[PDB]
């Protein structure tokens, strides 16, 4: 026993995004997440289903708690997807009220069911747990308030395990009015209490799916999610399958973590497409990895990278991964500090993404953070210096100078950033 890890989904957005990571883990594990069953023992692979699936008598089951301060947006999107025996009862931590997308009524709030999640946590965690995935949006109020102090108890409560947060920023237009403050508030608690932040935001996953998958229509926000399940799958596939070069959670953040607040990873995938998978190369697949139009979070250009993850999936031809490496270095911009031959970390994993020849993906620790956080720092100036919407924050707990000073913190993380890019 050993590497298993616990997901914890928080507020509407983290919990439909958690639809589409476990619908793609069952598949790769060929498990059917309606009967809990393997599909067939033939087609049953030499895998380590233990990572995210919890194996009992009856069948498999996600190692995750499904948790909300307000029931609709799980119990709708358990009523659609059909995964009432896999999503079930004893996994879901539900109140009533909402948080009214006020980050410190989320926190607040969220004290009051602190008990009985690290109840369930205790009841069933191997002690041989590697960590905690968080997954979470930063603009509403749970998922950001709920969110933040979910790490923050992790991390006190389980010295020695790793808490890795996959977060959604706000988009280029913000759809929440309050969301600059409850992404500041989100984002100076992960600085805090987080090992590795990796962020998306929606101006960017649509782009991707209508220029890359062509999709006539984003109906659902299940097709614009399976692009955060599609990296939370690979980037722990490695964890899961039989591959050259295998790396775990804090493998990943060790490499990238040049700095201590360092830790905000954008993350980018290819190809999007099995038929581009079956016509392109590891060159080609890691060039579009470092193009913006891949980027996860939405970016006025590439930036300068200060350390990243590969993961290879699929059939890769190691001397390409390895020869590829100079041109790698040589065309895409890396920090002044960074050596010529330094700031790259490979996996290298056999196992394809479903129906795909090969895939590549990338967690960047890039200096263009810098930008994506001063503009978020513009919207909360904007807000702050006029003293709009702060009421209901106050009355929850967060004064105007509380909301003051995680601003100024989230401020001298931006300036790290920064000073790195030269
Ligand atoms: N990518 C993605 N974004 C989502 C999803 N659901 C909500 N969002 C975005 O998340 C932000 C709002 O956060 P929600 O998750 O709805 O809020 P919440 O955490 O449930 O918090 P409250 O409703 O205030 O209690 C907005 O920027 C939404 O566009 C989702 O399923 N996927
Ligand atoms: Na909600
Ligand atoms: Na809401």
């Amino acid at each position: 026993p050993g590497r298993e890890i616990l997901v914890l989904h928080v507020g509407q957005g983290g919990n439909q995004i958690g639809y589409n990571f476990w619908k793609t883990i069952c598949e790769e594990h060929n498990i059917d997440i309606r009967s809990n069953q393997r599909k067939s023992v033939e087609e049953d692979k030499v895998d380590y289903k233990s990572v995210f699936l919890v194996e009992a008598p009856d069948g498999f089951h996600p190692r995750a708690l499904f948790i909300d301060l307000e029931p609709l947006a799980v119990e709708f999107l358990v009523k659609e997807m059909k995964l009432g025996s896999f999503f079930s009862e004893d996994l879901m931590v539900l109140s009533y009220s909402g948080a009214h997308n006020v980050w410190s009524i989320g926190y607040q709030t969220g004290k009051k069911l602190i008990p009985v999640i690290l109840e369930k946590i205790r009841d069933t965690m191997p002690e041989t747990l590697q960590g905690f995935l968080i997954i979470h949006t930063l603009g509403g109020g749970t998922g950001s308030g709920f969110g933040s102090l979910l790490t923050e108890t992790l991390k006190k409560e389980f010295p020695g395990k790793g808490v890795l947060n996959f977060s959604v920023l706000p988009s280029e237009v913000n759809d929440v009015t309050l969301a600059p403050y409850n992404t500041v508030l989100s984002l100076n608690h992960l600085s805090r209490f987080s090992d590795l932040v990796v962020l998306f935001d929606n101006t960017a996953l649509i782009r991707i799916v209508k220029d890359q998958l062509n999709y006539p229509v984003i109906k659902q926000f299940s097709d614009l999610n399976f692009l955060i399940g599609r990296v939370m799958a690979s980037i722990t596939a490695s964890l899961r399958f039989p591959g050259p070069l295998n790396m775990d959670l804090m493998e990943m953040a060790h490499n990238l973590v040049a700095l201590p607040e360092t830790k905000f990873i954008i993350p980018s995938v290819a190809p999007l497409t099995k038929e581009e998978s079956e016509m392109s190369t590891e060159l080609d697949l890691v060039e579009r990895c470092f193009d913006p139009t891949h980027y996860m979070v939405n970016c006025s250009g590439q930036g300068k990278t200060i350390s990243s993850v590969l993961m290879f999936r699929g059939n890769i031809a190691i001397e390409n991964a390895f020869s590829i490496m100079t041109d790698i270095k040589s065309n895409v911009a890396f920090a002044p500090g960074v050596h010529p031959d330094l700031g790259l970390k490979y996996g290298i994993c056999e196992s394809a993404p479903v129906d795909f020849d090969k895939e590549v993906t990338l967690l960047s620790n890039n200096t263009i953070i810098s930008e994506v956080f001063n503009r978020v720092l513009e919207r909360f100036d904007s807000l702050f210096n006029r003293d709009w919407y702060t009421s209901d924050y106050v009355n929850a707990g967060t004064s105007k100078s509380n909301l003051k000073e995680a601003r100024d913190n989230f401020d001298r993380i931006i300036k790290i950033y920064k000073e790195i890019e030269g």
